[PDB]
């Protein structure tokens, strides 16, 4: 993959790879997002989860929600990709994720960007001020956070009122990655990364992550696409079989339009090629990667 980024960078060629990429994508049908009742469930109307890899709340009354279960079987990760709730789907938001055992929950937005709403405010900002969610009987309170220069770390208590359990939740918050744009750099994606994948909220003895940013594609794909990646080339006896385009057409076939910009598939290349250092053996980047996201 290292050949063909710079041969890419060298032909000026991204937008054409790119564009290729949405060409060949899959296209399933995506009836029930479609239903006239799930409309304002929808916060774009086209952006919809596939039929065959919606995620399905346990209730009766309607289960829809846009979110889709993105199943890497070769990489043996599993992640929920859903859009931004909105003021209406934040119960459903959380009935998700207690119902699909999710331990951690990736947001790659911010409620306002450029002057505009782009997702509801589905999570407690004070201790003190805890939310019900009447509708999916959940309870939800901040416990701490820990904010660095470019994203919050945050504890969150679910509680299922129905059942009287309790679970913590981790809120991983990357909140300096602009729409259709891409991180400030590779060390500090990877370093964002990794602090998600330290807290143990992408092992298998948990329910898949839930990620997020306002559709649940552009940065959602990217940070879906590299972390699948790197496991690919930490599960294969060649680590240079791996082809990130293939990766993102399989990621594709479970969730439309999985990165937005030809910039951002160029980001998960170099993104993945330096992440591909600390695969191969050398654990001393993730140190490095580290001083130069500058979270202090
Ligand atoms: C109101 C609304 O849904 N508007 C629609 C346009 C539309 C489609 C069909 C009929 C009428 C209007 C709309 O803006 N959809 C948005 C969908 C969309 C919103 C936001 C992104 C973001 C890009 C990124 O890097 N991260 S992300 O949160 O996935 C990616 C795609 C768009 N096309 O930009």
């Amino acid at each position: 993959m290292e050949k063909e980024f710079e041969q890419i960078d060298k032909s000026g060629s991204w937008a054409a790879i790119y564009q290729d990429i949405r060409h060949e994508a899959s296209d399933f049908p995506c009836r029930v997002a479609k239903l006239p009742k799930n409309k304002n469930r929808n916060r774009y109307r086209d952006v919809s989860p596939f039929d065959h890899s919606r995620i399905k709340l346990h209730q009766e009354d309607n289960d829809y929600i846009n979110a889709s279960l993105i199943k890497m079987e070769e990489a043996q990760r599993s992640y929920i990709l859903t859009q931004g709730p909105l003021p209406n789907t934040c119960g459903h938001f959380w009935e998700m994720v207690w119902e699909q055992k999710s331990r951690g929950v990736v947001m790659l937005n911010r409620v306002m960007e450029k002057g505009s709403l782009k997702c509801a405010q589905y999570w407690p900002q004070k201790e003190e001020k805890e939310m019900i969610f009447e509708d999916t009987n959940l309870k939800l309170t901040l416990i701490s956070e820990d904010i660095k220069s470019y994203y919050t770390v945050r504890q969150l208590e679910l509680e299922n009122l129905t059942t009287q359990e309790t679970r913590e939740i981790l809120h991983f918050h990357y909140t300096t990655w602009p729409d259709f744009g891409v991180p400030e750099s590779p060390a500090s994606f990877l370093n964002f990364l990794f602090k998600v994948r330290e807290s143990g909220s992408l092992s298998p003895e948990h329910g898949p992550v839930v990620v997020h940013c306002s559709a649940g594609i552009g940065r959602s794909g990217t940070f879906c696409l590299a972390d699948t990646c790197l496991l690919l080339m930490d599960k294969r006896k060649d680590p240079s079989s791996v082809d990130i385009k293939k990766v993102l057409l399989e990621m594709r076939k479970f969730r439309m339009g999985l990165i937005q910009t030809a910039d951002q598939l160029r980001f998960s290349y170099l993104a993945v090629i330096e992440g591909a250092k600390f695969i191969m053996g050398d654990s001393s980047v993730q140190d490095q990667w580290k001083e130069l996201s500058h979270e202090d």
